[PDB]
């Protein structure tokens, strides 16, 4: 089976570096593409043993499964250009925060009728095969499609079937997640040296019970809110620290940032559509 | 392995810990259940009914514990060590490493009452969370006075079965309980908090809890494999004008980070004061 | 369930007495005639709730002691030194004395008591006012000399207006922070709702009515369920919906830290309270 | 008499939970549909007795007193589904928050001329019969259509007639309203750990204050602030833990969420109305 | 001249790599000594020179001028072991935060009359010679030492000599200035990215902007607000900004921030002074 990434950043490193991690794609048989052939993800990409390519149509040519892997606003500007191109054998994911199928099929089908799209929202840790994914198909993708898609997901992290009009909600929950648990986990760390831990300790620490108590969670049948019960003891330490999250609105913040990622994940899509 | 061929394990409490601790130890194989015996007064209790569909041995007797064991777990709460410890005090004997668990206690207060029955007890203190029961804890200890070489190896091979662990000077275990002993709740009051907003956007609560804590997990995986600063990765996730950028302020606006401050900071307090007015009395 | 020769007795006739002796009657386990309460004020409001009840009432507290098995000691917290100076040497063997004082400890009622007759019978209970309605929320402790018949009977006859059990004594205190003061965080938010119900356009009669409809059966929907209350938000929040839009603005006031802040400020000034009355 | 629901979820398994242990009705009387059946409220419903089935025209069929129970964007799609089905001897009860008679009647209208349509607004706590619901009664529900309404739902708790324009307030009252509730115990039970309590006989304790304090208000001819008075001596714990809720602004976040809830209730119904 | 550094972290790195930069002093005739001679900044010193050892009585024998660089703690243990190995050759310039001139020379008397002690507060930009940095002379140096002390530390940055009873307060300003600035250009980086930038050039010209700024004041006559007049043009976009940092207490924060490093210093020697 043949890959290709169009646009080779952030996106693109990771998922070719879960895919091979995962042992479901040689490097060889994945080609990218990127107009600066010299950015430090390109070089990445090239010691990992993938073809690099300045040209966004050998990257076509070359898959049969076909990431696009470039930002929001690129996106109409590489459906314009590759568009002729687009044999009935591809099948074309779109990475791309807030881009519709419904907008990526308009400008494909100007070319080739009923061609083949498959919108999904990922996250960086699908590099450590760690990654939740959703994705939806389009209306000319076949059972099968979906089913590829699936298969090939699940081996970097969670993966799961939605409906298109959740994936600007999940864009907000997952696809930024990453960043707010890094933003706490560098104030944890903090927290840590300002009670006496070396730095290196800390993050070690902070990062391994913010993993523990999330794959506890996954496996858990219990809520969130019963785990804790078990965590904090009458008049302990846990319950103490707890209090003070409480009082800044520690639950509101997330909520705010959930929020604000998804609506401006809309916001961005209206000027896309406008325009 | 040959640490634990015959090696027996006992829990002086079978609680939240024991139970995780058992669970952890049975799961990753380096000790057989019926190799393991729990105590408590309370038996018929939530935790003890699963230690026992486990195979460990129970029991209400503190010092049949103490004549099984050659590690000793103390799995109580932190008031109760000194009447512990008074009680089996008299039964530890030369060939027991004793372990606390107890959040705050120092090595000073166990070997101090241990010691005047028999001078040169074993006492290693140790800080753990519950995620040992998915294998995935965050574990600090420190070796006592009379604690040899060896024992701190098996101290380290035991709990490195069930998460990380590493030796410290016994200073830090106050700022490690802050940190990552009540590191989860910080974390299950977070992903509770993700999927309300998830589900403020219109995702299925189900779905919206899966998504929140894979995120969560495959951020913290992603650091503890990283070369790099937390910063960096942020960095990495935060296209410009983008979505994540913009909820990265909303969080700074807030004064999230310094919520977490807070936070570490009041456990490993509330740990100190406790331990202070325990050493009063 | 009736205890024929069990004769009840309160030290003070006010908002405590009166809820529990309306709470017991209406039970049925103590008949009103079988209950005397005392106190000066002969001119109070719930002196005459109670004598319509037919509870025998009297100034004097040797008449209630001499009347009584079980004797309620229902007066403010620095009332009790004065009150048991009064009667400790009117105390029987046959006296269960309860006291329902806040943050008064066993060992303070004992130690006057004793001056008076050896292994008085003491138990100290926290309870709240929905005893008047049969829901109240009540915890005792044994002292030292409560034979474990007294406190098997005390809970008996607590247990038929509201939930009762038996807690050791430290927690008392804790507990006075939640459900004896509880009440009236649940009045302070009723009233707030209901102004939310009126700003919106909802009659204040039926706004008080369905937002009590609602504490009511929220309360009684945890009661009998076996989940977190997380877990039961869940299931009444939709997605995007108008629930989790309230629940937002809650989170983004501190709505929960202010709850913790009031339990934690009641039990405070409790031990407070009593930590200088042992100075006293 | 016969009951059916149109989708089988929350609500559904609340009311029907409800109405038989109230005895009004025998399980088999009642029928619920749903498409997906693999939920969790299918599976309860199932071992209630209830009968299940995808089609939502059997149940249309089976009913006399007809429930609309899905979400509110579903009772367009689900009126135009079953309208030619609805009959003369029918009362359609809707669920749904903030759905106008207005609009129901007019897409049942366009099949038989006089649809008997009852807007109602309950909660959660009917599977323990201590709902709280309001109904208005449509353009064609007769005299003996309210009455048998409100017969029906007093079984589940209590029950009372509005006019339409107040339903919006009362979704935010006590509609949303156990879901305060159920944040407030939360947070009552995490106050009483940190004082010292055992989480259990903390939820208990907090729990039963709340029952006690909304039946001593029902059962009151008092304002809740006179029965406040009663509960705080002077100097007192209580009064000490008033001040520290008035200091935060207790009572303002409870109206605003009451707002915030009746707001969100007309929004939607705004978007729904437009579409 | 010959050089040494007790402790070979962060500090004796920053320094060395100025001295050495700025012409003064070959790397080989300075020394440093640590304990855990695997440390990384043990291995950018050997990169560039230095003569390392894990034996703190080698560095002693080797030097004249003998900088501590450990922690403020591990200053008695430092004393305690050296002392006898003063000769009257040397000066040793304390480095550490808090530690008082007072208590090296107590413990460093016990062993010969007499010791020649310096103390300074510097920060970590002398790594590139742009370090602000104070000094105190002690009861027994020369007037000959101060003038060695201020030569040596001007040639990697600013250097004046202070009356003691001002270190504190220096340590909270320019010891802990720079990780206040490291602070802000995360944030301003952070502002620039929400507003389209990428990230490295929002780094890079926040950087630029904070080092002009102060280049500006340093080689100006005039007052920090006057140049501030001179930015922002009538209604224009810089006054709008300063209203928003003026809403949020900005300048409120700094002062906070300064204080608290000020006391927290002084805190910490009055336990070192007790103990
Ligand atoms: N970084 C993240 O956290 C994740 C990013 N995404 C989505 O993936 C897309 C990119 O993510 P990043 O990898 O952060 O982008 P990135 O900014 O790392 O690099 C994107 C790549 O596209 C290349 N490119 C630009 N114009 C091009 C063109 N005309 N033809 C071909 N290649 C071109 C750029 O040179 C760069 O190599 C965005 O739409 C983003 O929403 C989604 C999931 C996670
Ligand atoms: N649960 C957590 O998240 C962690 C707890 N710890 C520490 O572990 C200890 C207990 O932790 P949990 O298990 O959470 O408490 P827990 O209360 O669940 O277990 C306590 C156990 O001690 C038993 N016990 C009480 N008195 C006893 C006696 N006299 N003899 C024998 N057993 C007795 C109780 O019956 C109960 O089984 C505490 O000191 C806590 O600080 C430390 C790390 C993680
Ligand atoms: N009111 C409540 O919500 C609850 C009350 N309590 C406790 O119950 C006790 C009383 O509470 P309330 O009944 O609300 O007080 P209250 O002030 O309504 O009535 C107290 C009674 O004590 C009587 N009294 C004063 N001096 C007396 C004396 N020397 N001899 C006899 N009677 C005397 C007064 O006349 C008054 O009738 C307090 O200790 C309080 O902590 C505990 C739980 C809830
Ligand atoms: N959950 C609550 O606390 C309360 C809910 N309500 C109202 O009741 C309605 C539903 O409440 P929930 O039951 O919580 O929603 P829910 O999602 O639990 O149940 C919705 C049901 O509708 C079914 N459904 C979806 N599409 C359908 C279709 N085309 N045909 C037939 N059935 C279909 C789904 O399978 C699901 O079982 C909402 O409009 C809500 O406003 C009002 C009072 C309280
Ligand atoms: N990093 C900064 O921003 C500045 C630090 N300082 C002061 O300099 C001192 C250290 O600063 P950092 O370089 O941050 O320390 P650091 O923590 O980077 O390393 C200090 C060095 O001391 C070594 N050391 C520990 N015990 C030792 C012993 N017994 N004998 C010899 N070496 C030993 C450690 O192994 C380490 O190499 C502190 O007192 C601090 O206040 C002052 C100016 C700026």
């Amino acid at each position: 089976m043949s890959v290709g990434f169009i646009g080779a950043g952030q996106l693109a490193f990771a998922l070719a570096k879960g895919f091979t991690a995962a042992g479901v794609l040689a490097a060889h048989k994945i080609m990218a593409s990127s107009p600066d052939m010299d950015l430090a993800t390109v070089s990445a990409l090239r010691k990992m043993g993938v073809k690099l390519t300045p040209h966004n149509k050998e990257t076509v040519q070359h898959s049969d499964v076909l990431f696009l892997a470039v930002k929001p606003h690129i996106i109409p500007f590489i459906l314009d250009e590759i568009g002729a191109d687009i044999e009935d054998r591809h099948i074309v994911v779109s990475c791309a925060a807030g881009v519709t199928i419904s907008s990526i099929e308009k400008k494909l089908s100007a070319f080739r009728p009923a061609p083949r799209v498959i919108r999904c929202m990922t996250n960086t840790p699908v590099v450590v095969r760690e990654g939740a994914t959703v994705y939806a198909t389009g209306t000319h993708a076949q059972v099968e499609d979906g089913r590829l898609m699936e298969q090939l997901l699940s081996s970097v992290g969670f993966c799961t079937e939605v409906e298109e009009d959740l994936i600007d909600a999940v864009t907000g929950l997952s696809g930024s997640g990453p960043a707010y648990a890094f933003t706490a986990l560098d104030a944890l760390a903090d927290g840590g040296v300002k009670m006496g831990l070396p730095r290196r300790l800390a993050v070690r620490l902070g990062a391994q019970a913010l993993l523990g108590a999330a794959k506890m969670l996954l496996h858990s049948e219990q809520h969130p809110g019963q785990l804790k019960d078990n965590v904090s003891s009458p008049g302990g330490a846990t319950i103490h620290a707890l209090h003070v999250l409480e009082s800044g609105g520690f639950r509101s913040l997330l909520i705010n940032a959930v929020e604000a990622s998804c609506i401006r994940t809309r916001e961005l899509q209206s000027m896309a559509d406008q325009e």
